């Protein structure tokens, strides 16, 4: 919205990602990329499955995901893709994020080489295993490839470790949701920012507010109503993700259209109830994540230590 704002005294401010350095150690020869099918495409950017010759081991090739722009992209999009590469180069490597493997910044359009996660996004994975879920396995043949409570607990734990990594790098996600979590071999979940590769206009999970489209049902109140995005507001989005996880990919606040009454109810203390398969101690974490006071929400470092005792 382009309007007036009354302000009150309360810090952190975004950095201009174009000012971040790009380390050319990530430069990978473009001629060693063999492109496959497009995995997903936004309005201006797309992620393509590809084969990278000698990227990690000089002997053999490996499947990777290459993030690139469409022909319709303008100079601002090309700057944005370069800034996304500069952020990934800045953050460093962690197991629970979609990591940067290389980049092609020469001899053509910019190609960002990321890890390929064979299972896709966690949201579609959960909704696919809905009829194949049991809390724990009793004859094991009947639950061959079943999803269990052990898996969901590991997912909550890995996403929390990934977010804890981002917070330690002074990085705010601002769009934490199951659709932005990817699953790869060994049930490893990886956080990522789709950025230019998700078409926000065609996704009902992003609500048209003014001129912007925001993931309202995942956002903390101070984000929706005060435009305040912090480490603590990410924790709110993690609580909404937990509700997705233990409802097996159900849309949050199911059956509630986003309108003025919805915003009012959230401000007055309205919260979702416990998912059907959520353990009690995990739902406790949800309620703390959804505290209207950002000071009373747990940090991701605390969430990691909390879930760790549950795993053990
Ligand atoms: C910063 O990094 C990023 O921003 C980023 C963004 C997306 C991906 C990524 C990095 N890394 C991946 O791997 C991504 C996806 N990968 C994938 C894998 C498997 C599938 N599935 C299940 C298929 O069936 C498709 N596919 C399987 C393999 N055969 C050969 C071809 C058909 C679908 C998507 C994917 C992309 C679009 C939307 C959701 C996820």
């Amino acid at each position: 919205e382009v309007q007036w704002k009354v302000v009150e005294e309360s810090n952190y401010s975004y950095i201009d990602p174009t000012q971040l350095p790009y380390d050319h150690k990530w430069e990978f020869p473009r001629n060693r990329l063999s492109f496959g099918k497009t995995l997903g495409a936004g309005a201006f950017g797309k992620v393509v499955e590809a084969t990278a010759q000698g990227l990690i081991k000089s002997d053999a090739a490996m499947t990777v995901a290459v993030k690139m722009l469409k022909p319709s992209a303008h100079s601002t999009e090309r700057e944005a893709l370069m800034s996304e590469l500069k952020v990934l180069s800045y953050l460093g490597n962690h197991e629970n994020i979609v990591n940067l493997l290389g980049a092609c910044t020469h001899g053509g359009p910019t190609l960002v080489i990321t890890e390929y996660c064979c299972y896709g996004d966690l949201l579609n994975f959960l909704r696919r295993k809905r009829d194949e879920f049991v809390p724990y396995k009793v004859p094991e043949d009947l639950y061959k490839d079943f999803l269990t409570l052990e898996h969901l607990l590991s997912f909550s734990y890995q996403v929390a470790k990934g977010m804890a990594f981002l917070a330690s790098k002074n990085c705010i996600h601002r769009d934490l949701a199951a659709r932005n979590i990817l699953l790869t071999h060994g049930n490893i979940t990886k956080i990522c920012d789709f950025g230019l590769a998700r078409d926000i206009k065609n996704d009902s999970n992003y609500v048209d507010k003014g001129n912007a489209r925001l993931p309202v049902k995942w956002m903390a109140p101070e984000s929706i109503f005060n435009s305040v995005y912090t480490f603590e507001s990410d924790v709110w989005s993690y609580g909404i993700f937990l509700w997705e996880l233990f409802s097996l990919g159900s849309s949050p606040y199911p059956g509630m259209p986003v309108d003025s009454k919805f915003y009012k109810m959230i401000k007055e203390g309205f919260r979702m109830s416990s998912p059907e398969y959520a353990p009690a101690e995990m739902y406790d974490i949800m309620k703390t994540c959804w505290d209207a006071d950002p000071d009373k929400r747990p940090t991701f470092k605390q969430i990691v230590q909390d879930i760790e005792k549950q795993i053990s």
